[PDB]
DNA sequence: GGATTACACCCAAGACACCAGGCACGAGACAGAAAAAAACAACGAAAACGGCCACCACCCAAACACACCAAACACAAGA
């Protein structure tokens, strides 16, 4: 269980985009802006 | 099963976690597991009764013969 925790953040300080599983959250609700998330998009560093 | 769905600009409005069961320590009880003893198997030693060879006599087995019966070539009959 701790193992894969340490796992899990891991993952989702990387990518929180992960198809069947929730997702790294913050007590406001809103999920955590993963550096993938930093990367892609409109907005993201490449285009944006 | 994911992933993408125009471009630029302006303004306003709200929030910028609170609260509840788990880790540590905090103490009991049968279960996770450890110690023991008494009825479990065997073997050593004595007792006398069941087992082996005699002795023995009556009942079943073999020989002799009887009459009786089953049977087998063939002289005769027959198609």
């Amino acid at each position: 269980e701790v193992e894969q925790l340490l796992q899990f953040h891991v993952a989702t300080y990387m990518d929180n985009d992960i198809a069947g599983q929730p997702q790294a959250l913050q007590k406001s609700g809103r999920p955590v802006k993963a550096i993938r998330a930093r990367l892609k998009g409109k907005e993201g560093r490449l285009r944006g």
